[PDB]
DNA sequence: GATAGCGCTATC
DNA sequence: TGATAGCGCTATC
């Protein structure tokens, strides 16, 4: 994550939902802004979150009452993605986990927040010929907020890990924000072999299968995309093997295959999957935060939550557009 | 809960 | 396409 001195969110309060291990809350809270109020059902996410924040979220936020949510400037929300997900049965609202959003949906009608800021992954743009988006827009319109939504990719913004998002920044239509605007792509100059951690910390995480396939020449030179190498098995997903000198593929919370959640990597000579911490690293999270005591449960927290440093500069755009009032 | 084979999707 | 990749699914112990 980066160091964020002109605090643009100074002042302001945001709510933390579906909080998982705070990802937007290390981000709104590196901007100025101050947390009110997290939720999240998951023990364990409950469980690394107070082991981070001292707090402990609250449960299933589809019976809170919205009226009893503390009153904020901005909503915070990566709302759950299987079923909106490429990798998923994409049953989307149909899907039980995927009615969600409508819980935020309401959660504005109550507290009527200065700002809505939502996250989901890519997928869920197109989903079902675009109309579950279409819905979220119009459903956000209709509440009189403005709808501003991309897909941003991490290794866009400083992190190498092919992990794209939609971001989905309402503003309050009373406010009359105009100026917002999306961050700016930059270089990126960091690889997944810069974030590793030495080879004694990662052994126990080396795997060695004789069905280990190389199908490609490991890069000399550094990229800003994954590069695959070889495979194990029949190479389906956590079967894949990429590049250290490229960027990791996409963190997932259910993912199975040998090299669950994290996928396989060439580090010097073995293949293995990352580390915990690794993926923290790979989702921009600070060495100094405390993952969960159980790598599984850790892996998965991870896997679903979301990069800290794209989420600082959409963040710190947000207070940009905020502040700027001039007479 | 933890591990891991998968199998079908979107994308160009 | 043909090749690649996905905050996933779910069976098993
Ligand atoms: N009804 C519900 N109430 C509270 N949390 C819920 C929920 N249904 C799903 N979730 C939680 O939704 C989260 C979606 S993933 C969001 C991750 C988060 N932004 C981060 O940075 O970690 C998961 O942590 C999941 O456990």
């Amino acid at each position: 994550m980066i160091e964020i001195k002109d605090k643009q969110l100074t002042g302001l309060r945001f709510i933390d939902l579906f909080a998982g291990l705070g990802g937007f809350r290390l981000a709104l809270e590196s901007c100025g802004a101050e947390c009110v109020y997290s939720n999240e059902w998951d023990k364990y996410a409950q469980e690394v979150y107070e082991m981070n924040f001292g707090e402990k979220p609250e449960g299933d936020i589809t019976q809170v009452n919205e009226k009893t949510i503390p009153d904020h400037d901005i909503l915070c929300a990566g709302f759950p993605c299987q079923a909106f997900s490429i990798s998923g049965k994409q049953k989307g609202f149909e899907d039980s986990r995927g009615t969600l959003f409508f819980d935020i949906a309401r959660i504005v009608r109550e507290k009527k927040p200065k700002v809505v800021f939502m996250e989901n992954v890519k997928n869920a743009a197109s989903h079902d010929n675009g109309n579950t988006l279409e819905v979220v827009k119009n459903t956000m319109n209709e509440l009189d907020y403005s709808f501003h939504a991309k897909v941003l990719n991490a290794l866009d913004y400083g992190i190498p890990q092919k992990r794209e998002r939609i971001y989905m920044i309402c503003f309050r239509n009373d406010l009359n924000i105009q100026n917002f605007q999306f961050p700016k792509p930059f270089e990126l100059n960091t690889f997944v072999k810069d974030l590793l951690l030495p080879d004694s910390e990662v052994e126990h995480l080396v795997i060695d299968r004789k069905d280990l396939v190389m199908t490609n020449q490991e890069i000399e030179q550094t990229t800003p995309k994954t590069v695959r190498l070889g495979i194990v098995g029949k190479g389906g997903q956590g079967e894949r093997i990429y590049s250290t000198r490229g960027i990791a593929i996409t963190l997932s919370a259910y993912g199975g295959g040998i090299f669950a959640k994290t996928g396989g990597y060439l580090v010097n000579g073995k293949t293995r999957k990352l580390h915990p911490r690794e993926c923290a690293r790979v989702m921009g999270y600070p060495d100094s935060y405390k993952v969960h005591p159980s790598t599984s449960q850790a892996y998965k927290q991870f896997g679903n939550s979301v990069v800290i440093n794209v989420l600082q500069y959409i963040a710190y755009n947000i207070g940009s557009s905020l502040n700027f009032k001039p007479y």
